[PDB]
């Protein structure tokens, strides 16, 4: 059937009959009630049955051995469906379908009603569920701590072709997978003030919120390893809060508690935005402070909870925790961390602070100012007193490094600063983090560099040890062997099934470069997987496509600097080039655009309507016929991406140079056997770097392009008045020419683009058109097409977030990656 | 060990293995991290799994051979814990303790960790409690129906001598019981408006709740019969509660939901007290507009939903089904009947009257002024508009009906209204049950008449068919067998096991009554039970007590009517004559007081505060020693009472005359062994008619000299003047004695005592005195004491709650009881 595992005699009979008592027994139905969700139910917990007992042991192994512990703090965690991906690490994948065959039930069918634990906004919530899955993989004794949200990012609908956002209950009807751990409480303070009294200050008359935690298990492949990923949930505590006395009302008080759970009712639907409101602040706090709590008592477990050198001398602390800060967002266990140290522990600050910056890692994952996080005094002020005080002190010892560092700099001080002066004062977390921590690091070459030569330049002069670069991954099992089994079959028929965990055993794939069948079959699961989305599309979306055609895709959240609207142009131009010359061959289109935009985001929301305006011509008109097709994916997720990726002939990303910190997106595409037209942003030159730049449609301004440009000062008029093919675009646009009943439906994507446009959008115009004419000429030789394509395939194994786990391991964590498969999970029950 | 069953070779064996499957693949923990409260889930879950089988057989049942359904709507259900309970009808008691106890495990120490399902205030919850077990064991097609709320009664602590309510968070660590069945989520509309079109009105623009379903199993008592109580979770629209656009804020939108789910987040605490809140108002219709369609789609199948006549003919709509309404809190589903038949159905309003008429009941519980529910006009007019309508109308034609049997009558007319003028006009929620139901009932004789003699003597004299009575009940199961399992043994042992289903067979223990065994049998229980309720006292609550002194128990909320204060007044009374003649020899008494004030009832937390104070004197003065003790018990609930009533002496039911509807405390106290000091008043007199008056202590006015009283008018200073005891009590509460820090602390309850008592406390004091001092002198007689507890015990067989189920079964529902062993259990998957 292909290699999802063995289909064993006696697996298959166990299994079944699991599945039956599970759907008697747990479900609490009969065959003749159960419905297909039913089914896919006592399938989970069937599943999640095998992997309690590896959960248990590997728990039980890190506490005997006592390894260095990594904790990967992050407020996002993007896992999608967890069903397959399971039944994948733990070999489980053919066994399950023949048992589920035999049962007779189709075991797709049944992974289709999972719902995605959409607790992510895009790339930032995507990699931290990579890299667990990683690290898991890779034998290391790491926590995904997080919060768990009860609403995740809002389901898109379109409606008049405008976006409609509305909640996502993805706890509706139970999530099989988690664990809660009420026993495991812990309380979280909020406002109070700050008592110094004889030895040291107080933290009083704080509001507790208790965080209740929930564990996720994360299976590593096929090495026994299972992981814990810990996401906390806001309870009220049924004292104060009904217990603070002298009327009100009991019933109101009752009612009242849904106001500290409140805390983890919803994630923040940003992508790459800052939005300084109270409630984001209270779940930064809420994921740190109850996340160290749970650190520090397993240290003081450890093997010092015994004996060693017998007195908590936190001087080892570093050498068994590191936590890594997923961008700024827990940028607070820093000073939480000094707190606790300080305040209850009673070590000097110095001391404090060397154990601190010693077990605290930073990553960076933008370098736009509109998602750098600088929240207002006053708001630190009245929610957290004592970390306000000792963020000063830590701005006050650090500056005074700046100064001996470089005597009379008095510019430099103010722009070190932790602390921003203006409007009104602000903290900026960054450089909180950038102070605290060992180690900061890129999440790409340029990305990286760009740090070192702009946005922390200063701090890289103090510091150059502490600055380095990881390049994003993603995970091959999720995103080629659960996605695309097909190209996956293939692949191993020839070199093997090793590469699952060793993606760079790709490269041998460069020999078949020539191989004719292999080509063929390349070429064949492509098509494959454009007839099963294509068939997707009409079955659960209804509106017909045509599979022959060049499967052109861009999906990730709608951004300005992402420039979806580029891509519009296109599409607009071979639209009226089409118009122009009717009775002319142009390779046939399907360009499907999708994301989703964050609910405030205006501009990025006036693109959705665009976007669908732009297929409500296109796709109508008869003169156009089946050469050109326009369609928006609606409710881009996880889940979704499975599906289109794969079916994917070009793969768009056509940021500004010098926006995309990375991505990931790109990654996924070029794995699965799409060709990338892209600008030299982000993980883009790597990729191309790698598969070397004559198998890549590189195109557009360089980032020193950009830089000349802005010197010089960016005017759009310039290209407005130089390329009429994009004049008669802006002024279709302007006249109404996509939106007939409302003329002027468009004037602030025009103004923008003429007067404001930020990411010169116009600049990179003539060079990614004739780019894309290019692409259009190779695809309509098959041949090399498929050559081009196994290029990049054989050549995209740097991209494993296997790798980026390893280098995070060895150059920051200080620990070594394993490979080594944990005894069985044999019963056992000491 | 007891007869709680077999302790079999294979089933203890089974019994293990499974607690221990679940300790490891359901609670995923290790013997290692096990802790108590562990243990007592796996073993949860390995007896759920017991009546799995069972509970799937019954509901298949009923659905093949499609009997009448029996439909309980109660906003209450005062469960409590369901583990041994649930052993006990399955009669794995001593399996699970035999097994447990292989394991290592004390069960009865595990039993401790449940927490208690307190979903009812009192009286009228718990009695929804044991009807739904006594139904099970006369295998009745019948279902519970009530609101799942988050936060039950809530937790009563005493500080400082006065109580505090806290939170009772029964769900923190889950309900291993309960079965969410989202699939059958409904929705409930709420507000909107009434449009009349062409052919019938319309509730329109309404907003929605969606209402989830949750099963619990009620296993009928050895009979394999296990029926469903279905509670509802109020759940919001993931659409209009986010759809409704245009500016509030994404994140405000989802924050805002918890607030259509409110209405399911706590039990109002009032006992006998109305407050007319528009909460209450909309979890009385969230219950009955759920419910409702529950009922009608089950009728739409049944054998109608195939064949039969074949028209949706709702004339066999009362053939099949029943619905009984506790109390007026589900009065609703008289109107909401009506607009489903008539509204949607389409049904002409006659033939849709009669068919709702037929099929519903309903149980007056009270005659008490407070506690009756008029709703102001405008609250229904917003939230129900079209509820009203037809509640005008409904009102309409029966005062047309009123006119025609009493003409000129026109005070009758306004006197039966629905519809109450005055102030604001408010809605007679009882008239309307009376009108729409084919049988109204009390529970007790006295309360019967007393309801057609006053307070519905003008509806009795239109429809005296209606009217009737159901003498209140309790389950022997949990009642006995359960908390005094020491006393079922001893009658086992001389009668047989028969009468826990048949309590009647109690009367052969009247040929006991000279056995000299059996008195000395009956007289070691009791000790042993005053033993251990004397230790479990020192351990949980701490501070010691006599086990030898006479236990005087008053245990139930607390209320003007229960006169707890006429309880106090004897205390301090004793008291005082010890006080006087400290030498003289008087019977040891430990009094023990305990139950709940609803939090807004100001003089019932005021009398909580007097029992404690008066505690605090008696219990520390040296020359009373150890012959008077006064006890607060703390939080007062079904648990507490599994474990005072069978270490009970005296029983104390003083409320008085014509207030207490019924009561069920006090039969529990008679089965359990303990002599009656009571009032003429509810069930007592059938008590003492049962048991003959000379085996009770019978004081007091009766009704007929209650209301002589009034007609004179009842003035308390006449009392005061000629009673000298009396007085000097007043006397020492006005200057405070029993509150030195606080002089005229207790000046409100002298204040009523005095001037509003509606109670007449001091009438009944010199009668209750003397007969204390009656009492106290045959509990100087151990072996007569011990003849007349086998007096009672034996004669309380017509108490038990099959009894009156079954008088409803025959005189209300028109079913036929059955005690017929459903099929076994045996495995079975169709
Ligand atoms: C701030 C943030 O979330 N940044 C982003 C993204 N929005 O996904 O993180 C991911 C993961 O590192 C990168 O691939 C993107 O280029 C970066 O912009
Ligand atoms: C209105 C109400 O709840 N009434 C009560 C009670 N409060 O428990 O119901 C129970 C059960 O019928 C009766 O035994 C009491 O005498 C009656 O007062
Ligand atoms: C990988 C992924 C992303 C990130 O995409 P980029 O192209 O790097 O912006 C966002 N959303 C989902 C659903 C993803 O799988
Ligand atoms: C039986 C019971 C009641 C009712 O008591 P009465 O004495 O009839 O007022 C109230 N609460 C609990 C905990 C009960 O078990």
């Amino acid at each position: 059937i292909s290699v999802r595992g063995l289909a064993g005699v006696e697996n298959v009979t166990e299994l079944k009959k699991n599945f039956n008592r599970h759907l008697h027994f747990t479900l609490v139905k009969d065959r003749n009630v159960a419905t297909p969700r039913d089914y896919y139910f006592a399938l989970a917990h069937t599943v999640r049955d095998h992997l309690v007992g590896r959960w248990i042991r590997t728990q039980q192994h890190y506490y005997e051995k006592d390894p260095k512990r990594i904790y990967y703090l992050s407020l996002e965690f993007y896992m999608g469906r967890t069903l397959q991906n399971t039944m994948v690490n733990l070999a489980l994948e053919n066994a399950c379908d023949e048992a589920t065959y035999q049962l007779g039930l189709d075991m797709e069918e049944l992974e289709e009603i999972e719902e995605d634990a959409g607790l992510g906004n895009g790339g930032l919530g995507r990699l931290a569920a990579c890299f667990l899955d990683s690290m898991a993989t890779l034998g290391l004794a790491a926590y995904g701590y997080g919060i768990r949200y009860e609403f995740g990012i809002f389901n898109q609908k379109i409606c008049g072709g405008w976006q409609m956002e509305e909640a996502d209950d993805w706890l509706r009807y139970g999530n099989p997978w988690e664990k809660a751990r009420p026993e495991f409480t812990l309380p979280v303070h909020f406002y109070g003030r700050v008592e110094h009294t004889s030895q040291g200050a107080k933290w009083v008359d704080t509001q507790v919120v208790l965080a209740m935690p929930y564990d996720t298990p994360v299976p590593g492949y096929r090495n026994n390893v299972v992981n814990t990923m810990r996401l906390w949930s806001a309870k009220a505590p049924n004292d104060f809060n009904l217990k603070d006395f002298n009327v009100g009302g009991y019933i109101q008080a009752v009612l009242d508690r849904n106001l500290a759970e409140n805390i983890s009712r919803v994630l923040y639907p940003n992508d790459n935005f800052f939005e300084g409101k109270e409630l984001r602040l209270k779940q930064e706090y809420f994921v740190v402070a109850a996340t160290l709590q749970d650190i520090i008592r397993r240290f003081k477990s450890s093997k010092f909870g015994c004996r060693d050198p017998v007195r908590t001398n936190f001087d080892a602390f570093p050498d068994k925790v590191a936590i890594q800060l997923n961008d700024t967002h827990p940028s607070l266990a820093i000073p939480e961390l000094m707190r606790v140290l300080v305040d209850l522990e009673r070590l000097d600050w110095d001391k404090a602070w060397e154990v601190t910056v010693k077990t605290c890692a930073y990553t960076n994952h933008t370098v736009i100012p509109e998602a750098l996080e600088r929240w207002p005094v006053h708001l630190l002020e009245t929610l957290l007193p004592r970390h306000l005080q000792i963020i000063y002190e830590i701005n006050q010892r650090f500056l005074n490094r700046v100064a001996a560092a470089f005597p009379g700099d008095v510019d430099r001080l103010r722009r070190m600063s932790l602390v921003e002066e203006g409007a009104v004062k602000r903290i900026n977390m960054a450089h909180l983090c950038i102070a605290g921590s060992h180690a900061v690091n890129g999440v790409a070459r340029i990305h990286s560099e760009i740090l070192k030569k702009t946005i922390f330049k200063d701090f890289y002069e103090l510091e150059p040890h502490k600055f380095q670069n990881k390049t994003n991954g993603i995970t091959p099992r999720r995103w080629l062997v659960l996605c695309n089994p097909g190209l996956a079959e293939i692949i191993a028929e020839r070199i093997g099934e090793e590469y699952i965990s060793d993606l760079d055993q790709l490269r041998k794939l460069l020999s078949y470069v020539d191989d004719e069948a292999f080509i063929r079959d390349v070429a064949k699961v492509k098509q494959e997987n454009k007839l099963k989305f294509a068939a997707y599309l009409e079955r659960e979306y209804k509106v017909h496509i045509n599979p022959n055609s060049l499967f052109d895709v861009q999906v990730k959240r709608i951004h300005e600097y992402k420039r979806q609207l580029l891509n519009c142009l296109h599409v607009i131009t071979l639209y009226n080039r089409i118009k122009k010359e009717p009775n002319k061959f142009v390779v046939p289109r399907t360009v499907m655009i999708g994301g989703k935009a964050a609910p405030g985001y205006h501009m990025a929301k006036m693109i959705i309507k665009l976007i669908t305006a732009i297929g409500d011509v296109v796709n109508h008109d008869p003169v156009v016929g089946d050469r050109l097709r326009v369609i928006f994916l609606e409710n881009y997720r996880v889940s979704l991406a499975e599906k289109v990726i794969p079916a994917a002939d070009l793969s768009e990303q056509i940021s500004t140079a010098g926006t995309e910190a990375s991505g990931t997106g790109n990654m996924k595409f070029m794995l699965n056997g799409a060709l990338t037209i892209g600008t030299m942003d982000g993980a883009n030159v790597e990729m191309a770097e790698e598969a070397g730049e004559e198998n890549f449609f590189i195109f557009g301004m360089r980032v020193e392009d950009v830089d000349r440009l802005d010197q010089r000062g960016y005017n759009a008029q310039e290209y407005y008045d130089r390329i009429p093919e994009l004049r008669q675009i802006i002024e279709q646009l302007s006249s109404g020419f996509f939106s007939p009943k409302q003329p002027d439906l468009f004037k602030d994507i025009v103004n923008m683009l003429m007067h404001h446009d930020r990411f010169k959008v116009f600049a990179d115009y003539e060079e990614y058109v004739k780019c894309q004419e290019r692409v259009s000429a190779l695809y309509k030789n098959p041949r090399e097409w498929t050559r081009m394509v196994i290029r990049n395939i054989a050549t995209s194994g740097k991209f494993s977030s296997d790798r980026t786990i390893a280098q995070y391991a060895r150059e920051i964590w200080g620990v070594e990656p394993s490979r080594q498969r944990l005894p069985a999970p044999d019963e056992k029950i000491p």
